[PDB]
């Protein structure tokens, strides 16, 4: 009746079969307010849950927290309450020099540098979005006017060594990830993030539709720092895009 | 420069940056003749190479043979000669009951039950098609009147135990693949095929655009050996689709 | 010099070298409250940070959120700011019949059913706590009058399939985890939780001291979803213990 | 009655229990014509099937195409039709400086750098030839007057990165295969090819007798290009040897 | 009624529930004679078995030989005869620069660079000692006045390449172990040894209590082969420690 | 210059380039006495080392103890002292019905269910004996009059769960090895053993010549208990065979 982590019932969802899932709980209300009659449902741990209405249809907005584990919980419990489509939205740092701040990335596949994806399908299984969702996301992102990159995302269970960051406490990176960023860059990988492999694998192997869209707020190959105005616009466009993607997904 | 296996030069390709790559060498000419001015280029081993023209643009048709290994050779050598986009048109076995023989399946991602993909990217890397290619294949399949399915393909380095076929000489399936078909089926995997994992991983990790459309010649809900009656019709439909998909990519 | 996620500085920590790291942001204040001069530092995402004083020494309390990924971020950024010792206090599902709800388990080693641990050390590396911390946790737990169990914890990147829960949306569990709970039970594994493998492996391979003590909120031999009853009193004991464990580490 | 890929029946084989299996379909007739009454059976895909008679006994010659996958099909379908002994013949590129063009390599074991072998046996299983076959091949090869090398062959699922070739489109080789040729060389590996691991593992784990014999036509460590006559002699010798090996295998 | 390899009966053990298990057969008599009424039981292969009495309780001393395999046999067959606690006392090579010859190392966890541990638990399982044993070992070692180190031990199935020794016949080390010693050192791993991974994993997963204490006979930051001069003295201190650790475990 | 574990020098071996390596130290003298001028060199741990003479050539006999780890030490340290050929001899339990007690098994390849082999070569590398050694062993075994089996051996790091034994303290076998004996049986594996994967992988990847021969003294699939006479005859034949195998190698 009431799922263990989200603290929400099916009734609270008002027939919603689609959820927009940001990572940050503070972003949930912002996304919900883009739609009609946003309603606060619950807030427990990293899970802030809102409901809103899009073209007369109920839409859930639920934060996942950082990482596949907390994400897998949110998706599972929402799925128990009837949610079938999951739209990942956020902002990300690109690792390709041709990708600029303000561009949109729609994940076509994820490098599974996570662990939670393995709890739903063996490693050989592709962390791939639902085609309709990826299509809707591409459409919404392009209609926003932004430059849109359809490509592979490296999905890491860590923010630091898994994204080959050396500016750390130990300043070192395990053997597996040494020189990994260059390897991903050469393989055409667009960006790092921390939830897509879990989300895509879990859903693609569980009869759920999922996809990931993100605004690029920084480029690790570029030394130039984006201004607050461009960052604000990119954040806003990212959530505008995901809501329009939701609109395209609704029937 | 003449590539080792394909036996063709970049000049032979006449500026072609797109290749249609069937597995069956006999399908190459059949695909090429759906296009303009088809010309036989070379035939060596499982590699039959034709060149043709589609809306004024050169297109290569080149068989890959069966399997990731022979496929990886074909793509690499075509890539050396300037080909950047690869459209696999193949035959496949459906593992979902609702899929019918004669249907088309466009791979959105491949289960990597192959070995060759590992020679281009670690297993964590997704065997995913280029989005434009997958989109073009879906559109082409629909516009050709075909019934098309978008979804995950289990891409196996074997035809028999890796696709959990039991009607074999030993009748055994190695532990790893025991119950695998139902596991894939439960996970929503649409079909079995042998080249998509290699092709998709190799291309997605090498700056090449790839995709796989395949005609369903069998449903594993019924049997293990594809009926010989529907093969040619299904193939004919698939090549119509892949050529139209190529047209959309150009 | 503020860390990326936690939003705190080294100055904010007032020389703290020890951190208590609950998973639940709500539990942070509750822990800091048991110490002297608790002060809210920051709250961003699943990271709520308080500072407090224990026997005249500054102690950080910082939520990790659910899962290895968000935990690894908290630990790394706290480490950048001078923290060297991390005490996880959390909730857990015991899988041994002789362990009761309300009991406490000090992890002596974690089964690495996560992904983040691999970003710090290969799978062969033991997810083992610092010996001094485990010692301090055992003594603190005993001195609190509660029944304590020393032993191995299965640390999963998921709450559902990785802990072999079948009462789910798909009702399926991937081949890897089919029959896994019985396997762990037969191997003497005490409980399931979601952060210890990451925490212990990361710290044991990074020159950081870590340990995990957890209150049993459910016995998996009985059911899959923990009773909401006694969730509070179990939580109350665990944080009492972890503070005393911290006191022993600072002595 | 008719096998799906090869397009032949048991009757077409005329009681043959031994098959010579070259990679190249264009080579099948050549091998068959070394024996008595060569008869074209079928040609489909990379599979050209001939029948011939050796000392009054029927022998099948069937191409496999390049790679374990296409090979596994031919072996399986031939096995269904009664073939129990499989003699791989072809030419190869050595990686040892002491192995010269014109020499014969008889595989005593294969490094499993393929995928198909795993579909018959886990990686721990040795890709080993049947001892009688290896013995017969060594005998035939030595009786040919050529210098014969008995040793380990590296069996790669690719021609390019798996054999650490950098003269490619991307010019890159995955981490796994970087420095791999030198590793194999130092381990005494004689040559690269692309079928033996699959063939040998499949047969050894399925009650089939298999072995691989190859003429050396190029050496990765040598810069000299062998002349046309030498290449022709080596090709001719290789198929003469495999037929003589078949003769020794026939009972 | 005699166990397969050890050649002893339960009656021979005289009610012993605790075993001291050195690797060296010659060390068995030395250990036994530190206690009361030492008696030779049997010697077959690498298994020399003695019995003695410590505070009126029977203690069995049994060599394991070198390696997880022979160790697993000894542990199993002793467990068949009622032994529940296993104290490994061994020799070890220091990985850290300031762990000196003659120091004692108590293993808090083992890097599983072995194969035998996998025969009892998958790699995710922690090679961790029983807490009481590790506690008793630390106490005994510290009370003895020895210089004691608590920490992670790299436990290898080989003495040479698995402990990155280069002064060997080939002078080669497989890719996996190239640079591994520095990796372990940077991760804070204290020492190399060959039995702890198997012993600890086996026991922790089989309801047996185990621990490993080892005398440092070489510092690997200096050389590869232990000097003979300090062997006897280091061994003498280590066995004094393990006997006292046995005393602490008995009750 | 004495090697650390074996406690012998190169001079001690008197130019020996071949070693016979039984697992049991007690069997070293029994092997050495089949040859000329046997001499005790050293005994430390599980390593009893003898030197002997076979047709005028020095041959070392050295025990390895049970398991790959201790075996790898002996092989390495002997190799440092000039030994290049290693003949493992022992007795084993067969898992195939057609393999009777008294028969001889010459390993053609080993299932690497060990850990030490990985310290010399990745798992993909075949645990294969030197062909001359295997050939010499087959010949020597045949000349003794015993039925000889050439085939794959499952080489386990444990005696109990790795050989799927349930008559143990816990009675438990880890998931990996559950049903494993039947798997190997179906794959035609002849026997279980505990040293060959390490020995063969180490030597085949290090320019050393190795092989394994073993008399069968028990069959997992047979109820019948072998009598003392046949057992005694089998262990005696095994060492006779390995000495003759050594003779053929020299
Ligand atoms: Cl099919
Ligand atoms: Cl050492
Ligand atoms: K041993
Ligand atoms: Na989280
Ligand atoms: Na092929």
């Amino acid at each position: 009746k009431t799922v263990f982590h989200l603290g929400v019932t099916e009734a609270d969802l008002n027939g919603a079969t689609l959820a927009i899932i940001p990572g940050d709980p503070a972003r949930v209300q912002k996304i919900a307010e883009l739609m009609d009659n946003p309603v606060f449902l619950a807030s427990h741990r990293e899970y802030t849950v809102y409901r809103a209405e899009l073209d007369g249809q109920s839409v859930v907005v639920c934060s996942t927290g950082i990482g596949g584990p907390s994400t897998s919980i949110a998706v599972e419990e929402l799925a128990q309450l009837g949610v079938r489509t999951f739209l990942r939205v956020g902002t990300t740092g690109a690792i390709q020099p041709h990708v600029n701040v303000g561009d949109m990335i729609v994940t076509t596949g994820s490098v599974r540098l996570d662990g939670a994806s393995l709890h739903f399908a063996p490693m050989e299984f592709p962390a791939v979005p639902d085609f309709d969702v990826a299509t809707a996301m591409k459409a919404a992102a392009q209609e926003s006017g932004a430059t849109v990159h359809m490509g592979v995302t490296a999905s890491s269970d860590t923010f630091y060594p898994g994204q080959e960051r050396y500016d750390t406490f130990t300043g070192r990176v395990v053997r597996r990830f040494q020189g990994s960023m260059k390897e991903w860059q050469d393989m055409g990988v667009l960006n790092f993030e921390m939830e897509s492999a879990t989300l895509l694998t879990m859903c693609a192997s569980s009869g759920l539709k999922a996809g990931c869209v993100a605004g690029v707020i920084i480029n690790r190959t570029q030394k130039e720092i984006p201004d607050h105005a461009t960052l604000k616009e990119t954040e806003a466009r990212s959530i505008k895009v995901v809501v329009e993607a939701a609109r395209k997904m609704l029937k």
